[PDB]
């Protein structure tokens, strides 16, 4: 019932208590490991609240306090009366950066109590959404010096009010299914690059096109928005050495903005809640652009590198992959935009996962997820056993709203 | 009940259904999962439907279930232990065995292998220097001039566990590691306390960089004895690069057979202790663990210093870079002295058609993501894309304490 995880590295041995706390469920079971499956009323509300308030007030040392019972009260009254509850100021604030500190994949943790949050809650159209996402966007890119922030709009009261951002991010580049049979641009976003351009979007047909935002409020129709260029900014991919890498074509851009998920605290439902960080070089350089089902230019690199393609067993692909990475890197600290390599956040990542332990009994942890997708082992988290468990205030998936929408 | 598993790279779905068949635990729970813990005497009692879901299974593969044939092996088993407390496989059965242990086996990606594994049934063994000739006939058959062939030798069941076989070492060749003064070590630190022992028990160190290490060997459980693997046996690999040519200078050298022995085979209830197996390298298993883990050989530095790379910020990737060239040359080396490898593109690519051949002919194929991706170039590999299902069947091999923490000494 007291888990121990060892550091086969370092040999440093961790207990973990926290798990004890968990209320929501793995998907694996005592006869299968599902670790590596990417997508596992009145009634229900009050103990969800309760439990939230109840870690609330103990994390000021305020448990069992006047004003926690009085807050107790006044919420359970509130629910059987209006058959949900609104948050004070200051609980949305805990339950954002909870959820943030909760989030098991993400190895960008160790920044979690300095997020800004926005309440957002009094919005009511997609143009106050746009605002408040242009907001967003100025205030965390910060002309490259980024911040970490979230804006949280109203939450799902019957769900046929959802408020909705159909972007997966609030940056993306659009990709369209050519008749030639390849694809131009971003393949991820065909599917919803066709969507815009179905809406109304004009597309500049082209590769890098920064997608429009299409926003959904109170459930209604969503709502095509340009974002600002001078608020998208955008990082050239040089190398600092192959002169021919600029003549790729390359940029990207510098704000992760992640805007499809679902917050939840005290049992309340935030459908809509963009959040973002900065990028750690390996998603852009790895994923991005190395990927199959993406930008795939590993073939291309590699060609003018001149190096052998016709066995594997020569890593080419393993040789193009890190001078990839070396330019993604280099560009961004050219440019002065926040950026982290892989053995950085890994680093900060372990000395986190040991503060956590150390003042909160435990991390709750995705080694599928936290291990970069390049030079695995030699970054310490390769060797760190972790425990993965579903801690709330959390954030969820949820299903594309096209799929959803009653329109 | 059936189960989905989606590789996001192709959409390609597969449905598993023998996760049925799955009766061991994972150690996960619906509130805890523990993929990534590295590693989470039997009654008669429980030894008979261990036993007689075995023979279902094997007289199934055969298509003779049910049969008379069937009946009587049945009968037979069942006989044998309410009268000895336990049993013996036929050959064929051990055969069976053996080959679905490594066919269940969901941290291997090089399964695809599994129906050719030769076993070598050494239950007539009765003492250490029995064993050391049964080892040496293993080497020398697995090794084949540098034509590697998958090989696994069967020393006798446990008994009462009084009465162990064990091979101490955790693989049948393997560099010395020793521990200086100073604090650093001469050789592979991963073999640091395993070299102690040896040298406790008489063996004679030439304390060098690649010092192979004896075989300490336990028969019938008395005390383990020490032997010395002919050196012609030991086939070995001089590290160079195909283009650096300060490579060699490294003075880096490795063997070509790695040949675990320290697991435990489990067959029908039946517990053998020593059981040694061999097939050959994945490239970085010996690029990128054996010599770049920093608990190892640890020459990433020395590398990056001879490309003279800016190792002054981690974000110039030197790390990266360096362990690139370094399983370049690993591969490389292997290949120019005709000795069997595989690199990590190959491997993976040829265990997602072995997968999908598995879930079709089988039901399904456990598999453990967090072994099968490579430890270098992850996502450019196609299993890291791959939704896995992770479980346990029997036959397999197990883990088992290191048997100097368990050894009743006899003198
Ligand atoms: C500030 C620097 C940050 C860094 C370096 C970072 C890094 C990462 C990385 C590399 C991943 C894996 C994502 C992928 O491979 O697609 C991830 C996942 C994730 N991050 Fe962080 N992140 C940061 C900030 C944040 C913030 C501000 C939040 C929330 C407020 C957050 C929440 C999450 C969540 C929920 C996931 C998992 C998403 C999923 O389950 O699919 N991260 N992060
Ligand atoms: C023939 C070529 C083979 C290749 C290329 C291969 C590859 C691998 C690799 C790379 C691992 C991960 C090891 C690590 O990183 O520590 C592994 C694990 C494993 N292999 Fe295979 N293998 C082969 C043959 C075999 C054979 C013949 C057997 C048994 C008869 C076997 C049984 C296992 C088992 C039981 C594990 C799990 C080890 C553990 O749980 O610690 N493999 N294999
Ligand atoms: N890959 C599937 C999928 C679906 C929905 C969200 C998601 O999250 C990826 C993600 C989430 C948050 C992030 C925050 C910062 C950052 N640099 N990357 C981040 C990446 C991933
Ligand atoms: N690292 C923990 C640990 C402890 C004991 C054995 C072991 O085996 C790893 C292993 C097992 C079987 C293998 C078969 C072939 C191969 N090339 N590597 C293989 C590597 C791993
Ligand atoms: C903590 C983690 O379980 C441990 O370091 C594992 C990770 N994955 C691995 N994968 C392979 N193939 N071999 C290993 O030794 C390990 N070590
Ligand atoms: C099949 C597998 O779960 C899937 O490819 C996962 C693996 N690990 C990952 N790890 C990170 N950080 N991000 C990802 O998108 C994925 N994808
Ligand atoms: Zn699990």
């Amino acid at each position: 019932r007291f888990l121990k995880v060892k550091n086969w590295e370092t040999d440093v041995v961790l207990t973990d208590t926290l798990h004890l706390k968990s209320t929501l469920e793995t998907g694996c079971t005592e006869h299968i490991c599902m670790g590596s499956i990417m997508l596992p009323t009145k009634d229900q509300l009050f103990p969800l609240a309760k439990e939230f308030l109840d870690q609330y007030y103990s994390s000021i040392k305020r448990f069992g306090s006047k004003a926690h019972m009085d807050r107790l009260e006044e919420v359970n009254k509130e629910i059987e009366s209006t058959s949900t509850y609104q948050l004070k100021d200051t609980e949305l604030i805990y339950g954002a950066k909870h959820a943030w500190r909760n989030a098991s994949r993400c190895v960008g943790r160790i920044q979690w109590s300095k997020l800004q949050v926005f309440d957002a809650r009094d919005c009511t159209t997609a143009h106050g959404m746009f605002n408040y996402i242009c907001n967003h966007v100025k205030y965390a890119t910060n002309k490259g010096n980024l911040r970490s922030a979230i804006t949280i709009f109203p939450q799902r009261t019957d769900g046929k009010h959802d408020f909705r951002v159909w972007n997966s991010q609030l940056i993306r580049y659009a990709g369209y299914k050519q008749p030639d049979g390849s694809t131009l641009g971003d393949p991820a976003n065909v599917q919803f690059t066709e969507i815009c351009i179905q809406q109304g979007w004009k597309a500049p047909r082209g590769r890098f096109d920064v997608l429009p935002l299409l926003l959904q409020a109170n459930g209604n129709d969503p709502e095509l928005f340009q974002i600002p260029p001078e608020l998208v900014l955008e990082v050239p991919i040089r190398h600092p050495k192959f002169d021919w890498f600029k003549d790729l074509g390359l940029k990207w851009y510098g704000l992760p903005a992640v805007s499809n998920m679902l917050l939840e605290i005290g049992g309340l439902e935030f459908s809509a809640c963009p959040f973002s960080g900065w990028y750690m070089g390996t998603e852009i350089g790895v994923r991005d652009y190395c990927d199959n089902s993406r930008y795939n230019i590993l073939e291309e690199v590699a060609k003018k590198m001149d190096l052998d393609m016709r066995k594997t067993s020569s890593l080419w692909k393993d040789q193009a992959l890190v001078e990839i990475n070396i330019a993604v890197l280099y560009s961004f600290q050219s440019d002065k935009v926040t950026i982290v390599d892989h053995h950085s956040a890994t680093e900060s990542f372990i000395k986190h996962m040991e503060n956590e332990y150390r003042c909160r009994g435990g991390c709750p942890a995705d080694w599928v997820w936290i291990v970069p997708p390049m030079s695995g082992s030699i970054t310490p988290v390769f060797h760190q056993e972790m425990l993965n468990y579903r801690l709330t205030p959390s954030f969820e998936y949820q299903p594309d709203p096209w799929n959803t929408h009653v329109w």
